[PDB]
């Protein structure tokens, strides 16, 4: 059938080894932002057991008014305090701007997107600029730790970047 | 030593063992939404393995603008053409509402946030109500499957919603 129809039926399989419920609140009291991208197993990633940490992903690890939104309800009203934020080498973001993309999806829409396509020229540069957001924003200044890493896709290797 | 540092350490090991890169495009052309919730754990909920799907997470499993954006850019760019949305029971979002939460963000702030917390009463009507958002949507329209779930945090099982 279809790939939904084969992960459901992982599920079941995953079911039968499940152990809950647990608490709501993150264990480890840490929120994690990252790219949506497909090569990027977050938990894998860092070693995360279920329980410990909520993850927000988005395409691009951009912290929009969504992420915002998410890190103020982690922080206020389930107690996490520490923010890792995600970005990683061969992202799509690099790949378009946001001009050309919303011009095609008016072409063959009539309709040009309100939200902004977020898209930029520099993982590296967009981890200090996303860094940047949190720490000026009024919402979400629960945090003891903020930090932001560059994951390389070909070497499954963090690198931190420093503001 | 901060959760930062342990899963950092944890991503030392996870390199060690790494093979990449991958390609951009998920190949299994799937987009997840799900909860930021710590207890869903999407990869091995789902079976899914790296380099398949993207995966897209925020508080509540909330089809925003920012998901709208990500599912636009998922399909768009990358090829995805089967959706699923992970709403679950116990989910942080049915126990707080929007102008309460408002009002506190104010009380400490003086700042009332422009954005909609976006809280909702009930898991299953809320993933009608996701699956809706979705469908009347003029951006995100490559989909040839759009599916939405509850996942139980107790028994680790999907249960599908009637849009
Ligand atoms: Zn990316
Ligand atoms: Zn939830």
């Amino acid at each position: 059938g279809t790939v939904t129809d084969d992960y459901l039926a992982n599920n079941v399989d995953y079911a039968s080894g499940f152990k809950g419920p647990l608490p709501m609140p993150p264990s480890k009291h840490i929120a994690i932002v990252a790219c949506m991208d497909a090569r990027l197993d977050v938990y894998r990633m860092l070693g995360i057991k279920e329980g410990e940490a909520h993850v927000i992903r988005n395409a691009g690890c951009v912290v929009t008014d969504d992420v915002i939104r998410s890190l103020a309800i982690s922080q206020r009203l389930l107690g996490t305090r520490e923010i890792i934020l995600l970005h990683h080498t061969d992202c799509g973001m690099l790949t378009f701007t946001d001009d050309d993309f919303k011009r095609a999806i008016q072409d063959e829409t009539g309709i040009r997107p309100t939200w902004s396509p977020e898209s930029y020229p520099d993982a590296v540069e967009d981890v200090r600029q996303s860094l940047r957001r949190i720490e000026v924003n009024p919402f979400v200044t629960k945090h003891t730790s903020l930090r932001g890493f560059v994951f390389d896709v070909a070497t499954g290797k963090l690198n931190e970047v420093t503001p």
